[PDB]
C-alpha cells in the first residue's frame, strides 16, 4: 500500500483529522494510477471502435508525484468515475490525448509538465485536499471537495464573460495530465467544490462531470433555457448525461419524452418520474437507409411517436449527444422555433441534416461543452440540497477500470459507473445521516 | 381618363389627402397577370428554357372589393425577383392551386380565387383608399409593402410573427399583386416611402433587404456589434448586397466573398475592403459527392486572418448551404454564430460537429423578417445607412423581359419595373440627402 | 326572454354551434358599470374611503355591433381584480379618459366611447357569434379570455405583441368588460375552457396567471430556472397565488409575503416553507413620508437569509410598489432582478441606485402578456399543473362589495363573480382530471 | 539612474528585441508618486474642494516590488489622473491604507501591497520588462495599455461574467504599485495591446470610462446597441459621455447629446454628433422642490428628443447623472426601452413613476465598469480608430499633484495625462497613417 499513502488513508478513515494534521502529513513519492502509454497509442490501428478494448490499453502504474503550482491543489482521492471521454481516451479517439498534452505543454514550463510518456486518466473526483499552492485562500488541507473537470487559464480576455470562452480551455483529465482515476490527484482550486455530505465518497464523485453538463446545456441559458411546460426530447435518458438530464426536466416542471434502448432503462426513467419513454429498440428505428442517406419517414415516425405523448406537440428542446445517427431526426422533430443542444457526436461527428427544416421553421443548434465555475456551482448545489440525486449503478475498484470503461464502451451498463480510488470498501464519507435517509430510494434508484 | 387623374395628381406633386379621396375609382387597371389554363405549358421543358415572356399577360382587371383593414394602392413602380420568376413559370407548382384553397375559407380569401393572378411581391405608390378600422394609414400617403401577410389568429406568432403557422406572401399566395396600376394590401404591410429615392429605387430593397437585417442585425438572427467580424458569402447578391451594407453601417468588418473581379468591384463600391473570390481562390471544400476536405476548410480559414489581423469571425452569413457550410462551421470564431436563411446549393447539410460542441458556437435559423424588422430595415433605408441596388428599370408592358433577365441572372444587382410612373427618376423630395449617397445608390447600374 | 334561452342552451350541455347560432340576440344585457357623471363623486377622499358600492351600478346595455376580428360571448363568470378596484375609485385617473383616447383612433373604436363603462377584465363562457375574418372559433366554443386588446396595424407589436402602441386592457381600458352577462372580445383574446373546473373557477386564473407567468417564468420578464430563490410579494394574493404555484413548479425556492397566520396556512398548503409575515415582523421601511429606512431593508434581508441559509434572492417578485420597491432592490442578489409590474402602495418608487449599479441588478417593468404567454399559462391550467384559487364567489349584483373586499385587502386568491350562471359548481366536463386535484383547487376556499 | 536610463533607451530607440528587454538589468529603486501612511489625516476639516493634492502627493524613489505568478513588471511611459486618482490623493472617503492594510493579512503575497507608501495610478501605458510564472501571453518588449480591475476569480461568482466577483481591486486605488511612477506592477489579464497610431499619454487615456461606456452601451450586458437606435446620453461631453458618444456614432444609431454650455455643444459637434440640447439653455427644472417633480418638464426634454428624430422616442437612456435627471429619463424613453445607469453624480435616492416602467415595458439595468472581455473590446474599437481618445493637457510626472489638482477643481474639458518614463509629448506612434486619418478627431479635446 505503501506507508505514507497508507497513514494519508488512516487519517481520512479517522474522521477527526484536523487541517494542520494533513499539512503535516508526509507525502508519498508515488502513487497508483490508470494511465495511457504513449507508444501505444497505435495499438488499434485499422481496427473498428467497439473491437478496440479499453482492457489492453489502461495500465494500472506508479507514478511519481507532479509539482504543486500556483492556484492548484493536490488531492487525496477516494473515488472517481468512468466517463466516456475516459472511453474515447482508451482508445485514441477521435484523436490520441497524448497531442492534447503535447500541444498543452507549450504554454509555459508549468503546463510542461503535463507532457510525460504516460496519461493519468479520470475527469471525476470526490476526496480530501491535501495541500494547496500559492494565491489559494478558499480552500484548505482537510476540506471535502468534489472537483468538476473545467480547466482554465484565464490569462486571455476572452474567458471574463463566461469561462468556457477561454481559447485555453481544456478538461481535466482528458486534455491534461494527473486525473480523477488515481490514489491522488492535481487540480486547479477553481475546479473544487465542497462534498455532498449526505452521499458516499463513490456517490459525491459520480455526478461531476455529467451533471454539470447536463446542467449547462438544459437549465442555463448558455444553453437551452428550460422553462416549466416544455416538452424535452432527452436521447440516451438512462445513461450518464440522461440521468441528470431527466432530473432536470422533471424538477424544473418540464415533460421529459425519453428515449432508451430497453425495458430495464424504461424502468428506471419511471422510477425517476417520466411517463412518456420511447424504446429506440423495440421502434427499430433506421434514420439512415444506408451509409450516405437518410430517411425522413423515419423521421416522421419518432415524430408521431412523440406526438402519441403530448397530445400533439413538438418538443420545444432536444437534447443531443448521439450525433450523426439521431441528430437528422433531432431537428426534423423540433417544434417551430425550438432548439437542438449537442455537446457530442457518439455515434459519429459528421452530421448531416435537413436545412430546410431548421430555416423555414426558424430553430436553433445550440452547441454546448462542459460547464463553466459558476454553473458546475449550481449544478453541485442542487446535488447538495437535495433536489438532484446520484445515480449509481454500480462500483468497481481502480485496479478495475479496465472492465469499467468496456462496460462503458459498449453500452452495457445505466447511469453513472464508480471506481473507488483509496476508499478502500463502498458506503463510506456520509456525515448527513439524515438527509441521506430522507433521499434514500432515490439516491439508490439505478442501483443493481 | 379616371386613371390618368390619378397619375396626374401623383405627378403634380402637390394633391392633398381630400383630393386622393375625391378622385373617382377606375372601372379597371392594367396588371401583369398569370392564365389559369395556361398552367401546363412548360411541361416537359428544363427549368432554363422556360421562358416568362410566355407566359405573362398584360390584362385590364376590374378592381377588387376593399376589406377591413386593406389598402388600395396606386402603384407608380415594382419589382421582379425570384418569387415572381418561380411563378411565372409556374415553380415549383402553378400559384392557382394556393389561390384556390385558401379561397375556400370565407368570401374574404375567395376574392383572389380568380382565374388569372396578378403577380409582383413589391410596390412603391400612393395610398388611394384604406378599408375599415384602418387607422395609421389615409389617401396620398407614399408607402412601400413588406410582402408576409399574417392572420395571427394562432397564439404563436405573438413573440415574433415569424413563429405564425400561416403565413402568406402577397403577390405570391395572394392575388392583386405589385405589377400593375393599382395593388391591395393590407394596412399592416405597409411601409413609408423613403424620401431621398426614386419611385423604383424604394420598391427594390424589399424582402432580401429585410431578411438580412432579421438574420445579421436583429437579436432574432445574429445580433451584430461595432468591431465584429463578419464572413458574408455572395456578397454582391441580393442577400449578400444588404448583408454587406449593415455591417459596415453597424462599425463591423464585411468579410466579402464573391466569384469573380467585377463582382469585387461592386463590394468596393458599397465599402468593403476585404474581399475573397472564391473562384480565384479555388476552394474545393467537397472531395466528391460524400466527404468534404478540412484541408479546405482550413484554408479559407487562414485567408480571412489575412484580413483580421488572424481574428476568426464573429458571424457567418449563410445561405449557400451544403457547397460552403462545413466551411463556414470551422471558421467561426469560438463562441460564434452562423446564421442561416437559405441552402441555394443544397439543403442537407454536413458539418463536423466537433467544432461546434467544442467551441460552443450555434447555427441560427432564419427566415424572412416579421414586421417590425421590415420596418426597422426600411427605415434604415430611410436614414440613408442602407442604399438600393437598381441595375435595369422595365416598362410594365416590359415586364415578361424583365422576368427573363433575372432567370437568366443578367444583371449584378436588381430589376425593376415601372408600373403608372411615366420614365425613370421621379419621386425624390430630399434631394439634399439623396446628393450625398447618389454613388452608393447607382453602385449596381 | 332570448337571454333565458341562451343560458338554458348552455345548461343543457348539449347544444350544437348551429343552435347557438340560431338563438335570437336580446336587445340588452345586464352589466356592471361605471357613469361618467360620477367620475368627481370621491373629491376630497383618502382612497380608503372610496367605496366602490357606491360607483358600480347594475345596469340594462344595448348590445354592441359585432365587428371584424371579434366575438360576442355568452359570459358565465368571471372575477374581480385590482383593475376593477382602480376603476371604481376613479384613481389613478378615469378610465372615462382612456375610452375617450381609445374611440378617436376609428368609427369601431368610437364604439367604446359611451357614457358608461362595462368593466371586467375576466370571463368563462360560450360563443355566441364571430364577426368578419374569424375561423378558428365558432358559435359554441367554451372559452376563457385573457385581456389583452391589440389592433397590430403598426409594426411594433410584430416581435412581442405587447409592445404595439395601441395596446390595451380589455375592460379597463376598453369597454364591454366581463362583469356582465354578455362581453365583446378580440377573437385572439379567445382560449379554450380547461374543462376540469367550475365556470366560476375556470374565469378565475386569466388575468392574474397570464401577468405571474409573463413576469416570473418567461423570458420576457425574470426567467425563473430551478434553484432561484424568489421572494414573493403578497403571496397569498391574486397575483402572488400563482406566482407561488410557478417558484414551486419550476423547482425555484419562494420567499412568500403575507399579512396574517391564515395566509401563511395557504401557502403551507401551496407547498410552501420560506414564509414571511410582514405584520407579525412590523417592517417600516418608511420613517416618514420622505425617507426610507435601510435599518428596515436590512431587517427583512436578514429574515430571508434565515430561510435561505444565507443566500439572496435571485428576483424579486414586485407590485406593492412604493413601500416595498427600496427594500425590494436592496434585498436582491448581485445580478438579480426585480421584476414589477404594479405599484398599489404608490406609483412613485424611491430607491438607492448605489445597490442596483454597483451590484449590477435590473428593474424590469412587465405588463399583462401577449397571446403566447397566455395561452402557455392557461395551457398549465389545463394540464392540471397549475390550479385555480378561488376563495369566495358573489353573484353578480353583489359585484360592489366583492371589489370592496378587495380594495380593503379582506380577501385571499381570487374573488369570483357569477354572471349567467345561476349558482356554483357548473361546467365541470372533466370529472376524473377534476377528482385528482380537488384538494388543491380548493386550496384556498373560506 | 542608470539601469532606468538604458531602460528608456532602449524603448526610444524604437528596435529593441524581445531578448534586449530579457537581458537589461532592472533597476533597484523607481521614481513613483505616493501617499504617505502617516499623513492621512493632513485634511481633516476642510471641505473636500480645499483638500489640495500638491500637499499630499510626493516624489519618492521606491523599491521594486517582488514578481510574482500571473503578473508583469511593466515600463510606464505614460499615465493618468482620473477621479479615483484624486479622492485618493485627498484620502476620501477614506485613506486607501485601510484597505491596503486588511487585504495585506491574506497572504505573504497580499502582503507585498502593504506598505507606508502607496503609489496611485489606475492607468498605464508602456513596455513589458518582465513576467511572472505562468504567463503565456505577453512577452518583454509588448508595447501594453492596462485594464484596471483587478480579481482574483476564486468564487465561482464571477465565472460568466467577472463583474459579479464580490472581491474587485481597482489597481492603483485597492492596490499599490500604480501607474503613476516609472514601473508598475500589474496582473497580466489586465494587460492590453497598445493602439498604434496613438502616443503613449493618448493609448493611455481612454481607460476605465471608456470600457465602462462600452459595457453600459455596446455589450450585451448593458443596452446592446443596435444601428437605427436613437440614445440620449447624458453629459455627452464629459467622460462617460464622450465615449458614449462615439459608440453611439461607430455603431449606426444617433446619439442626442445633452451638455450645459455652447463650448462643451461644439465638442460634440467635433465627435461627429448633430443632434445636441443644452439642458442649461432650455432651463430644465426636472425637481419643483426638494422632493417632488414636476412631469410637466420630463414632457419638455421628451418634445424636445422628438424634435431631433422625427418624432420618435430614445431605444435607449444613458444614465449616469441620477437623482436630477432620472425621473426623466424613465419617462422619455421608448415602449420597450432601457434605462442603462453607471453612477448617479447628483444623488443616488432614485426618484421615478413606475407606471410609464410597467405600462410600457421598460427596464433599469445597472451596469458597473467593465469585465476584461469588455476592456478588451473597447480598447480593440480604438486601436480600429473607431473611438478617439480624448485628451486636453498633459503634466510631467514631477506635476502630478498639479494635475489632480486640474482634475478636482474641472479645469478642463477632457482627460489629463502624466508622461512617465516619456521625456516629452508626442512620442511612441508607430502606425502614422491610422493616426493622420484620425487627426483632427483625435485632438478634438484640446485644448
Ligand atoms: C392588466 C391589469 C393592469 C393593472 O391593473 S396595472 C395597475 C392599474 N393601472 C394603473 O395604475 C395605470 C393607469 N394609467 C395611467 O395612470 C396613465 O394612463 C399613465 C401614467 C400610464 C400614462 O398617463 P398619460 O399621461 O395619458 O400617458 P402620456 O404618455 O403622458 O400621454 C399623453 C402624451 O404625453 C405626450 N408624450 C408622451 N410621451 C412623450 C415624450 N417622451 N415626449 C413628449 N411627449 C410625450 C404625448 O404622446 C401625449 O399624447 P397626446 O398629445 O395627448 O395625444
Ligand atoms: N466608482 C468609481 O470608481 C468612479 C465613479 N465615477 C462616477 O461616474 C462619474 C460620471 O463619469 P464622468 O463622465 O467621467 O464624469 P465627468 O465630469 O467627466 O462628466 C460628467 C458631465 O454629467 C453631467 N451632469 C452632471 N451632473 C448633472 C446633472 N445634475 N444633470 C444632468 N447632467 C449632469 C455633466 O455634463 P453637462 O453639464 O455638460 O450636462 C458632467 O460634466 C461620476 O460623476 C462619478 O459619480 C467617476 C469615477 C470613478
Ligand atoms: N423562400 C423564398 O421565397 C426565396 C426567395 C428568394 C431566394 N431564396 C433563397 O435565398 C436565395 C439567396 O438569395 P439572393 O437574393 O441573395 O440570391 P442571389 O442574388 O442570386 O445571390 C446569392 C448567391 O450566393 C453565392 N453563391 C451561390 N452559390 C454558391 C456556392 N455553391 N458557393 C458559394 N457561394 C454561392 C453568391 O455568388 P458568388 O460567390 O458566386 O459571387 C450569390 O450569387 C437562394 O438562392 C434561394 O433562392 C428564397
Ligand atoms: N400590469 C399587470 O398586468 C397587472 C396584472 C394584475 C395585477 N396588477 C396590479 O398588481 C396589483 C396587485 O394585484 P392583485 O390582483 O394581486 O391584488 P391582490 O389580490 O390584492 O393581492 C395583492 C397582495 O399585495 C399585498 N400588499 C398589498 N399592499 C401591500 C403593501 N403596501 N405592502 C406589501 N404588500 C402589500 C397583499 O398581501 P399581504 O397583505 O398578505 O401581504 C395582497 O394580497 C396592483 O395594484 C395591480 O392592479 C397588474
Ligand atoms: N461536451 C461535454 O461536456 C460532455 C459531457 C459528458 C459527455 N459528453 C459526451 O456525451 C456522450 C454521452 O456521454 P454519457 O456520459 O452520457 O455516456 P453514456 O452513459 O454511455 O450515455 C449515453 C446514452 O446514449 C444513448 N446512445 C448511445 N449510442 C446511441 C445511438 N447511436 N443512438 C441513440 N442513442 C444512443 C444511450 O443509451 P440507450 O438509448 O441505449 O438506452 C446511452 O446510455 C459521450 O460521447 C460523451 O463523450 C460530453
Ligand atoms: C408531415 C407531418 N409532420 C410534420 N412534423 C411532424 C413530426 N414532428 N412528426 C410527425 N409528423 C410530422
Amino acid at each position: 500500500e505503501g506507508r505514507h499513502m497508507q497513514e494519508i488513508l488512516d487519517a481520512i478513515l479517522s474522521g477527526d483529522a484536523a487541517s494542520a494534521d494533513y499539512a503535516a502529513l508526509a507525502l508519498p513519492e508515488s502513487y497508483r494510477a490508470v494511465t495511457l502509454h504513449k507508444g501505444e497509442e497505435r495499438m488499434f490501428d485499422g481496427l473498428a471502435s467497439r473491437d478496440k478494448d479499453p482492457r489492453k490499453s489502461l495500465h494500472l502504474d506508479d507514478v511519481p508525484l507532479p509539482e504543486l503550482g500556483p492556484g492548484e491543489a493536490l488531492v487525496a482521492v477516494m473515488a472517481s468515475s468512468v466517463n466516456y471521454n475516459t472511453v474515447w481516451s482508451s482508445i485514441f479517439e477521435p484523436v490520441s490525448t497524448f497531442g492534447f498534452l503535447e500541444r498543452y505543454g507549450r504554454l509555459s514550463p508549468l503546463t510542461a509538465r503535463h507532457d510525460l510518456p504516460y496519461h493519468v486518466l479520470g475527469s471525476d473526483l470526490a476526496g480530501v485536499v491535501l495541500r494547496t499552492g500559492a494565491g489559494v485562500n478558499a480552500w484548505k488541507p482537510g476540506d471535502e471537495v468534489v472537483a468538476h473537470c473545467l480547466s482554465v487559464e484565464l490569462e486571455s480576455p476572452d474567458g471574463h464573460n463566461d469561462t468556457m470562452m477561454d481559447p485555453e480551455q481544456r478538461i481535466w483529465g482528458f486534455e491534461t495530465n494527473f486525473g480523477g482515476l488515481a490514489q491522488l490527484a492535481l487540480v486547479k482550486t477553481n475546479q473544487l467544490l465542497p462534498k455532498p455530505k449526505h452521499l458516499t465518497w463513490e456517490e459525491a464523485a459520480s455526478p461531476g462531470l455529467v451533471n454539470s453538463t447536463a446542467y449547462r446545456q438544459l437549465v442555463s441559458r448558455n444553453g437551452a433555457g428550460l422553462k416549466q411546460g416544455d416538452n424535452v426530447l432527452i436521447w440516451g435518458a438512462s445513461g450518464g448525461l440522461g440521468s441528470y438530464a431527466t432530473q432536470y426536466a422533471l424538477a424544473g416542471g418540464a415533460t421529459p419524452i425519453c428515449v432508451v434502448s430497453s425495458p430495464r432503462k424504461a424502468d428506471i426513467c419511471r422510477a425517476m418520474g417520466a411517463e412518456a419513454i420511447i424504446d429506440r429498440s423495440a421502434e427499430g428505428y433506421r434514420f439512415w437507409k444506408d451509409e450516405h442517406h437518410q430517411d425522413p419517414r423515419e423521421w416522421k415516425r419518432l415524430g408521431g411517436k412523440i406526438r402519441e405523448f403530448t397530445g400533439g406537440e413538438d418538443v420545444d428542446i432536444v437534447f443531443e449527444h448521439p450525433g450523426r445517427e439521431t441528430f437528422g431526426a433531432s431537428v426534423y422533430v423540433t417544434r417551430k422555433g425550438g432548439t437542438i443542444v449537442t455537446c457530442a457526436s457518439t455515434s459519429g461527428y459528421m452530421h448531416q441534416y435537413d436545412n430546410r427544416y431548421l430555416w423555414m421553421s426558424l430553430k436553433r443548434i445550440v452547441g454546448s461543452h462542459f460547464a463553466n465555475y459558476r454553473e458546475a456551482f449550481e449544478a453541485n448545489r442542487l446535488v447538495a440540497k437535495g433536489k438532484i440525486h446520484p445515480t449509481l449503478s454500480k462500483v468497481y475498484a481502480l485496479e478495475e477500470t479496465g472492465q469499467a470503461a468496456l462496460d462503458v464502451h459498449h453500452n452495457k451498463h445505466q447511469g453513472k459507473v464508480g471506481v473507488l480510488c483509496l476508499a478502500p470498501r463502498e458506503g463510506l464519507g456520509v456525515t448527513d445521516p439524515e438527509l441521506r435517509s430522507k433521499h434514500l430510494t432515490k439516491i439508490n434508484a439505478f442501483r443493481n
